[PDB]
């Protein structure tokens, strides 16, 4: 077979513990190029003469080019060596080891997992596992306190069309006054973009990390929100921008004054002195030449201790987690220590970085708990919105990413359909609710934490930034209640069905022609099949269904009881209709 | 080409900064599949309408199945986003990026390397970059103080055939007296095995990590050795065990004598009581059924602190490095923190662990500086000793292991030929000095830190443990001064030719027939073509040498002056003769 395509590494996303005594091993190989992959393992210090323990690695799923096999090494010694046995199509065999490939087991070698220390087991907040985050763009959510509105605030209307310099008054107070709504919907957590003291409209150039920006509120009001939120079963998540600071930050303001005389010169990245200039800057900033944003030297202990203090403060205020802004741009050590600090104060405080590329490095279990799933979104966009890729590609894209990181991460990844940095998904769907809906039914049933962008629940609309930041629609006569209900129910099902939150995924059906995709969520003896007919015509399809997994499901959405007849299950989906079948166990 | 063979990642040994503004990148492929590999890159925040820089990745080498390309990226902004351009035999142009492979650059996405932090540039001590260690098993090296000689010691004779529990009285005072010997040899640091107070013949079950064993010496005696060695250009590298303790350790005692009533019960891995018995373990130990070695719970903040205290002390005595056994069976967080500590007391403290399998997760730069290059020994122990493998294979086994880690790690790897655990290399050669020499020659010109086992520099032969620990031959008469002066001259050269210590490695010639392997060490403009003639015959091979690298070389071993013609170099080598050609630059 093709051995230069087979891959595995006794670490990272291919080898990791799930329990102190259980190791997860994965193997990659060319699609179809392999048919049977078994794992022969035994304690590292065991006699070579002894018999190795066998382990079967099922095909966890495949993508555009690879097949993925996954097993589960049961280890009592907490230490284990293991070699693969790969059987191909024609029936040929080969051993895969650290040493290399060989027909003989000996010359194959053997991979090794040093030791499984409980402290290196990827562990995340249990609640986070089954939760629904809701992104709040404060400025445009709800204006509850007029007295704190910035000068020149445009009236709050539905037919308003926002501009980079527009303002509507959105503030914390408002968030509270609306909690009942947020609760009704079922969100269990709120994600707040930057709400710290800042002079700009974007508030990404922090001025005071220890104070809530005026237009939004104050410590008293925040504490209140937190509590009023907490009692209503909603958690708070604050956006931390530790990478760069604002050109007003006390520490940076001094540098701009005392120059090299300030005990803060090495808190930032400066070169040619003195420190100032028009549109030119001798100090490093966020992105390319952004004066109002001096990169913070998170490597310097001082610069670390401050940020950490900032964490402590707000930690005490009662928040439930952090959303790292531009995290991949800050030394890993900072992050490693940040987690530790955050976790000692609150073991359930979630930590979510924002990287726009293979986040594997921060997702080993010692840094962040998860990252925004830009990939999930892209796949979503091109499959339900633009129709650029067909169900087969959609399956591959989805499958490739799942394998990218350890399950622990995989399962926590924040799946958004959009953001303040992108156009509304409805708009992406060219105004077609049907598509929109199906997309939601998928986000709401797929692997990974659901993130709803404020508005989308009642069908708001809008082009790219800042058109995606229109003010929240509050008039019932002007809201999409039918949608709101659709969400409510999906959100509920996600709580009633455990498979959907704590279950794995495995592709069920894919048709590039019919353009229909289906996956299954499995946990213990349960089971939940999701069928999606991504088309504008009525279609019927036959899906493989062995009695071992049951022969009668229930469309949790319509109540229709579908019955299976000899491994097959006939299904007739309406345009852009989605089915959520529950086996019963 | 087989795209499922190509592999790369923006981390580990495939993406790492050699400096704060330079990112080394490595690409893997099927041997032969790729012919040309170029890297297109620009700042992470660069504009798409902007131009892309270029970097020609040259075939850094090639093992049994893969081809490895390498390219150094110059990033001033410290933010790089790149994409590969591969080209196969048929000139097919395919780009490789984070998204995947495509004949369209854009459609191929692009790899990204977040940010280059100076604190994350694998940094090792300068002195270690060109040192030559000398393993000392204090028991059988020099007995300078008989006042410590344990009752039952034997006679120091050339014919002494040690036994599994023999005694020779060797101690530290002997290491001091005999220093003029080492200095002469040319060594630059000594590596001792466990020398901490312990009740055993191997002392791997430490009793007091705070004092020398009674039979070896004491604090005063130790210091004296340190200062004396230091004023001779020799450094001290102690071997400490932090994975487990001895059964007599002050803490474990309390436990084996106060069940769960022990204020140290969480300092070990205990399942139940009674605490112990012969042939019974109620606690975890190194390997299986080894009561003497009770694993330490390095995860415990207290157990960690103590070990650190042990470090601190011995580091204040003036040591310069640590050699850690079973380093892989102790959590990362420990090592990360241990490195940070040590480095704060002495920026030039070397930290080397012992891992008998891929050690990448420990050689990222935040933990160990290097490991014992066991891959090297095996490849050497078969090419010059037994002859199980031919030159081609050799070349491969090297080129492979080499690529395991980043360049800063591969470069400090301790290349041993034998050790206190194996048989002496001469004995692996069946007493054949001819072969041995070449080996030494290679081991002394190849990439990585040369480690010399006590005695092997004068011929000292011997079978596997405990026959590898024969009493050091001190009677000049009964010594192979011929080898001694051979070793010495080699050391001198490696200290004169930058390339040999701080240079990269690339194969020059590898012929399965003649069985002649020749490699080249390089730095800036210097070159050291080393040619190895591994055959009992006087073979003559041709070497490809473009007039760019030079036209005239010099064999530093003999002084002969060879010349290249029209990009061709004819050399006549003798049976097992080593040549070290310097391009005179
Ligand atoms: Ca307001
Ligand atoms: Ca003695």
């Amino acid at each position: 077979m093709l051995l230069e395509a087979i891959f595995h590494e006794a670490k990272g996303s291919y080898a990791y513990p799930i329990s102190e005594t259980q190791l997860r091993v994965r193997l990659r190989a060319k699609k179809g190029d392999v048919v049977r992959c078994e794992v022969l393992y035994a304690d590292r210090y065991a006699s070579p003469e002894e018999e190795l323990a066998h382990a079967l690695a099922g095909k966890a799923g495949s993508d555009e080019r690879f097949d993925y096999f996954e097993a589960l090494l049961e280890c009592s010694t907490k230490r284990v060596k293991y070699v693969f046995l790969l059987t191909g199509p024609q029936g040929e065999a080969v051993y895969f080891g650290e040493t290399g490939f060989s027909a003989e087991r000996s010359k194959a070698g053997v991979f090794q997992y040093a030791y499984i220390h409980r402290s290196e087991v990827f562990t995340t907040p249990e609640w986070a596992k089954e939760a629904v985050i809701y992104q709040i763009f404060p400025e445009r959510f709800a204006n509850g306190d007029p007295s704190n509105d910035p000068p020149g605030t445009e009236q709050w209307a539905k037919d308003a069309r926002p501009r980079h310099d527009s303002f509507y008054g959105g503030d914390l107070k408002g968030v509270i006054d609306r909690l009942p709504y947020l609760e009704e919907l079922g969100v269990t957590a709120l994600y707040f973009t930057p709400i710290f003291a800042s002079p700009s409209h974007h508030k990404y150039d922090t001025a005071d990390y220890l104070a809530i920006d005026p237009q939004f509120g104050d410590l008293p009001t925040f504490r209140r929100l937190v509590d009023e939120a907490h009692r209503r079963g909603i958690k708070i998540i604050l956006d931390a921008v530790f990478n760069h600071a604002g050109d007003q930050f006390f520490a940076f303001r001094d540098v701009l004054q005392k120059g090299e005389q300030s005990r803060y010169k090495d808190w930032f990245f400066i070169e040619d002195f003195p420190v100032s200039k028009t549109s030119r800057t001798n100090y490093e900033t966020f992105a390319v030449q952004v004066p109002a944003m001096p990169k913070l030297r998170t490597e310097n202990p001082e610069v670390k201790e401050y940020l950490f203090d900032v964490a402590r403060f707000w930690m005490e205020q009662g928040i439930d987690g952090w959303r790292l802004d531009v995290a991949n741009e800050v030394d890993h050590a900072f992050w490693r220590e940040f987690r530790r600090l955050v976790k000692s104060l609150n073991p359930d405080a979630l930590i979510v970085g924002e990287i726009w590329h293979d986040a594997s490095g921060w997702l080993m279990g010692d840094q962040f708990d998860s990252v925004m799933n830009y990939l999930f979104r892209e796949s979503v966009i091109r499959f339900f919105a633009t129709g650029e890729i067909h169900a087969e590609r959609f399956d591959a894209e989805l499958t490739r990413a799942r394998m990218l990181y350890p399950e622990q991460a995989a399962q926590g990844l924040w799946n958004l359909l959009d953001s303040h940095d992108t156009e509304r998904f409805l708009t992406s769907c060219g105004g077609n609710e049907a598509k929109f809906r199906l997309a939601v039914l998928f986000q709401m049933t797929y692997l990974g934490t659901p993130l709803i962008y404020y508005g989308d629940e009642i069908g708001m609309a809008g082009a790219t930034d800042p058109d995606c930041k229109r003010p929240m629609i509050w008039e019932e006569k002007e809201q999409n209640r039918g949608l709101f209900e659709f969400y409510k129910e999906l959100i509920r099902l996600r709580h009633r069905l455990a498979s959907l939150t704590r279950g794995n995924v495995r592709s069920w059906h894919a048709d590039k022609q019919a353009n229909l995709y289906a996956f299954v969520r499995t946990v213990q003896d349960q089971h939940v099949g999701v069928v999606l007919n991504n088309r504008g015509e009525k279609q019927t399809v036959l899906l493989q269904v062995p009695e071992s997994g049951g022969k009668t499901w229930l469309d949790c959405l319509t109540g229709e009881e579908v019955h299976g007849k000899q491994g097959q299950l006939k299904l007739t989906l309406r345009p852009y209709q989605g089915m959520i079948l529950w086996n019963g166990r």
